[PDB]
């Protein structure tokens, strides 16, 4: 069937749908809707739809129903089995799609999972990006998410305004499974960077130093980094929420030991950080922030 018209024009073919408005779809598709890509909106919890059905965009009943609305789906889910759900099921992306909608996940999950999804989906025409970020929750409000691209140049520049909405810098990476390449080193980074800031301030409540002047010490070269600057002042507030999952990263970390395993490369910090953070999730703070290791 054919169906009226929404919030963005059909002629513009670059009506967006986006699926999983958690702490980063959120904020990404209110970014959207500014710019005038945003035609519909689905999540599992009809709740988080609200604030979007009351600026008139559409809910969607699936993701089948959001996919045949609009050329562009973004999915901003957990894991890998998420976007397999959201994607495949039985209401999934392509029960609805017309061949030549683009599919991005911009959730973080591997190279072999991007190019299994491409795969998956070009057998209904359906075209795919991976195009993870990084810059925090904050990053996803400001607009100043570094975006990371896997997939068709083409597409990468055909794509590029939906891109600038959400994010500042986007770099393009390289084929399927490239952005999720750049994702799984960035990430290897932020798990050690935020690992390091957890035990200084381990090590400086212990030395009874004081916070005001650690926090200023900190701030600054060359032990200063994303993650105090991101989570320090959280932290030092007990403020032990999102921000960034910790189960979310144990399953980024998870998919770094994978790709490692099979390059035949020995990270041993990564292998820790993964075991910390596993305790994190076995202990039941799998929901606090990453920069709750160590204090919860
Ligand atoms: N937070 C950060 O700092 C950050 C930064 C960069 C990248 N990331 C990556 O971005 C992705 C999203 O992270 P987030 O922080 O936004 O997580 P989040 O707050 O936990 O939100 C997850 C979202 O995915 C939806 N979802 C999960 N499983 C699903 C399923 N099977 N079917 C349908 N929807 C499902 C959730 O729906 P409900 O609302 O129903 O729960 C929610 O909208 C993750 O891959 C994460 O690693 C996060």
């Amino acid at each position: 069937h054919h169906h009226s018209s929404g919030l963005v024009p059909r002629g513009s073919h670059m009506r967006v749908g986006f699926i999983g408005l958690g702490i980063m779809g959120g904020p990404m598709a209110t970014h959207l809707l500014k710019a005038g890509f945003l035609a519909a909106v689905y999540n599992r919890t009809r709740e988080k739809t609200k604030p979007f059905a009351e600026a008139g965009v559409y809910v969607a009943e699936s993701p089948a129903d959001l996919a045949k609305r609009v050329d562009v789906v973004i999915v901003m889910v957990s894991d890998a089995p998420d976007v397999e759900q959201v994607l495949f099921g039985p209401s999934g992306v392509v029960e609805g799609a017309r061949p030549g909608l683009i599919v991005v996940d911009m959730s973080t999950n591997s190279p072999d999972w991007a190019r299994k999804f491409a795969e998956r989906l070009a057998q209904y025409g359906i075209e795919f990006l991976d195009a993870p970020v990084t810059g925090g929750q904050k990053g996803a409000i400001e607009g100043t998410l570094t975006i990371m691209v896997g997939g068709k140049e083409e597409l990468f520049h055909r794509l590029l305004p939906i891109f600038k909405a959400m994010g500042r810098d986007i770099v393009y990476m390289g084929p399927v499974g490239y952005g999720q390449a750049m994702m799984l080193v960035n990430q290897v980074v932020v798990a050690l960077n935020t690992v390091a800031m957890v035990e200084g301030l381990k090590l400086a409540k212990a030395l009874g130093l004081d916070m005001d002047k650690v926090a200023e010490v900190l701030t600054r070269g060359a032990a200063r980094s994303g993650a105090i600057e991101l989570y320090l002042p959280k932290l030092l507030k007990g403020d032990l929420s999102p921000g960034f999952k910790a189960e979310h990263l144990k399953k980024d970390l998870g998919y770094v030991l994978e790709e490692a395993r099979k390059r035949g490369v020995k990270l041993p910090g990564a292998e820790l950080a993964y075991e910390l953070y596993r305790k994190m999730v076995e202990d039941g703070a799998g929901s606090l922030g990453i920069h709750a290791l160590g204090f919860y």
